[PDB]
């Protein structure tokens, strides 16, 4: 029994991370075979980062201008690219700690496991959702540049996230590893800001399947509703719209525990109009949107990496 | 900015799980050096579940009983003892990825990441920790017996916690690496039930100043209050006495932000009584109480 915010064991991704300095700026890099991966705005002074012209900058420097250091050995560049806003460092060795991994763009709504790191070392991991506007609400202080999210499915390491910058409102925004911004930011100093976010509506459903699994019933009812009338009522409170393919997915857990989706989309309608009444749901007086399905099924089912 | 229930990096500790087997029944195993330590209880048959005598039981297994399963290496079992409520299986290999590593037994407040294991091999890692009735609220099915609980210090994993069992009401029962189980539990299938659990008021307190720290000022008033009336206060909500230690141990978060221990226990005693009102604080609607003083000063400023 017992339900939590949990993430990935990390430790095929600490074996990857090394530490990235160019001039003033150190930051996270991410080590796969002969390549480090990194936010292309490490080559930036605080002047160039009101407007860079990063080709430009990049023109300037030369291999050893770029300090890489995998615990306290240092790892020789051998060459440098741009990929959009990642910088790719050819080294001279392969990381023989490489997990097998993909590199993977996610959606929102779909979570993962952040390793903050600071000076190439790993110092945390927790889990994440890439949110309705394309940020994170995760935990960052100056020097976690670089550090990167993942999933694992069986062996491979997904990597579908690199950490970039801190919006005005203290969340987060970044890349894919393949250096695509995740919603409408762009590495440079100006004005930026994240949009009005909503609610992920399949992961409530989820986790009120979850806190059903876990014993946690008060809030079932009688009824039953539509797509088309739940979706009014998501619409008003700023939720997501719920999918046929949300309804789907969610699938196993409506026959795991005996509720239709739309049977919990009823539990979920009357707990948006009339809230919670006091009472709380898997130790919670929100309504909580970062548990996937695939989450809530894996951790009530044991799967392991 | 920003602020998570965040755990330590699993990987030290995902290099020390394996595989224990006794009988029909398999659980994980602690690999430190040359010494795989494990839940006791998994000697115990189907008629061993409420009286187990662990000295007999034990009295009659050999080294070659007990199969370790290290990824897909077995482990040669060359010794066996048993201490307190733990297993100390001697192996034939010392382990190559064994970290920098010590055991302490952790008091109640403190927390810890857990790295959940099914089968030697790991599931997930999540923040927990040791609630004032001795308890941990964990995520834990059939098979995550020997699932330990730990913090990293610096590159030194402190080991302080192994899961044995799950009481009646969905929460967690189990011993520091020296066997010793946490609060009055004992791994026997008898009749346990933990007592009344209440709020760790000195980590409350610590996440409200984690709250200043990041911006959040709305829940501060103009009053404060003795130590003695914020506890005759708080011990009304099932909140644990906040005693002159945790005054002192908040030191530190008090001079970062300027608002005076006694003058955020006002805080406290007012939201409590008021509520939240609709707004949160960090992102929870609740009060939070699984971060310690030292958790908040690692993770904010
Ligand atoms: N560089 C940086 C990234 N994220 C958060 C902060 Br605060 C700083
Ligand atoms: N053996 C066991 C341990 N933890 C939780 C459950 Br449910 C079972
Ligand atoms: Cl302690
Ligand atoms: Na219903």
């Amino acid at each position: 029994s017992g339900f939590r915010k949990m993430a990935f064991p990390s430790g095929k991704v600490e074996g990857c991370m090394v530490q990235v300095t160019c001039g003033t700026t150190t930051l996270n890099g991410l080590w796969l075979d002969d390549v480090v991966y990194c936010p292309r705005h490490v080559i930036c002074t605080s002047e160039d980062m009101l407007n860079p012209n990063y080709e430009d900058l990049l023109i300037r420097k030369s291999n050893h201008n770029f300090l890489v250091q995998a615990g306290n050995v240092q790892l020789r560049v051998i060459g440098h690219s741009m990929q959009n806003c990642v910088l790719k460092l050819k080294v001279d060795t392969a990381n023989p700690k490489t997990p097998k991994y993909k590199f993977v763009r996610i959606q929102p709504g779909q979570t993962f496991s952040v390793l903050a790191c600071y000076n190439g070392s790993p110092s945390g991991v927790y889990q994440c959702a890439m949110r309705p506007n394309f940020t994170i609400k995760g935990s960052f202080l100056n020097g976690s540049c670089g550090s990167v999210g993942f999933n694992i499915d069986y062996d491979c390491v997904s990597f579908c996230y690199m950490h970039h910058m801190e919006l005005p409102t203290g969340v987060h925004a970044g890349t894919d590893l393949e250096g695509n911004f995740y919603g409408p930011f762009v590495d440079r100093q100006t004005a930026q800001a994240a949009g009005t976010d909503t609610t992920i509506t399949v992961n409530v459903l989820a986790w009120l399947y979850a806190a059903v699994i876990n014993g946690d019933r008060w809030f079932l009812n009688r009824f039953t509703t539509t797509l088309n009338d739940f979706n009014l009522v998501a619409m008003k409170y700023n939720y997501e719209p719920l999918t046929q393919d949300h309804v789907d997915i969610l699938g196993p857990l409506s026959a795991q525990t005996g509720i239709a989706v739309l049977d919990m989309c009823a539990s979920l309608k009357e707990l948006l109009q009339n809230g919670m009444n006091g009472r709380t749901i898997l130790g919670s007086a929100l309504l909580e949107d970062e548990f996937t399905p695939f989450d809530v099924v894996r951790q009530c089912s044991g799967v392991t990496f």
